[PDB]
């Protein structure tokens, strides 16, 4: 059985648009993602998701709501990524471009799936339907899924 490391992912989802962040630099440049990072010692997962959103994008929120949980496994990496997925419609402030990340809104008929993580094509449609989900994806590298499971759940 592998060990897992906790991560967060926040989708800034409004009725007609979603805010995503593009990686500007390095391995994975050009890919659009929600906002998040590693959970730190002593914080709740939800508080870590809020902190990461603020650190990564400049945005604050009053509340998040949990919408999913996805485990990622990469070939060659013994540690699983346990990603806790949150969404909010209610944001404070404007998103900020950093040296690492450029934020941009996309209309919900222009979701840039080809330039997102491949798994997003599977679970983001559930998020748009206000469904909750559990997922697992095994990757060879950044582009290829070798195995995956996705299931709608009533409780995350
Ligand atoms: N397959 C995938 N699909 C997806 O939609 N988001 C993914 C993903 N794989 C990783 N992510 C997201 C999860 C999380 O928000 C982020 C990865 O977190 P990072 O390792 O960048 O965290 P930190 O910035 O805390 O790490 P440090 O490098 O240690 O500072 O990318
Ligand atoms: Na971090
Ligand atoms: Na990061």
């Amino acid at each position: 059985m592998k060990a897992s490391r906790l991560y967060t992912l926040v989708l800034v989802l409004q009725p007609q648009r979603v805010l995503l962040g593009m990686k500007k630099r390095g391995f994975g440049a050009g890919r659009w993602n929600g906002f998040g990072g590693k959970v730190q010692e002593g914080e709740t997962i939800e508080d870590g998701a809020r902190r990461e959103l603020q650190e990564e994008s400049g945005l604050t929120v009053d509340a998040l709501h949990k919408v999913g949980q996805i485990v990622f496994e990469f070939v060659g990496e013994p540690e699983l990524m346990d990603v806790h997925v949150f969404a909010t419609d209610s944001i404070q402030g404007t998103p900020v471009e950093s040296d690492e990340m450029r934020p941009s809104w996309f209309q919900l008929d222009q979701i840039p799936f080809k330039d997102m993580w491949p798994d997003d094509s599977y679970w983001f449609p559930l998020l748009l339907q206000k469904k909750k989900f559990h997922g697992y994806f095994k990757f060879q590298g950044q582009d290829t899924i070798l195995d995956y499971t996705l299931r709608e759940v009533d409780t995350v």
